[PDB]
């Protein structure tokens, strides 16, 4: 059973995802 994370997705998609400590 995998995991369901933001560190889980891909760096394309954190780059699309300002987050709270998401800085870039």
């Amino acid at each position: 059973m995998t995991r369901s994370a933001f560190a889980n997705l891909p760096l394309w998609k954190q780059q699309n995802l300002k987050k709270e400590k998401g800085l870039f």
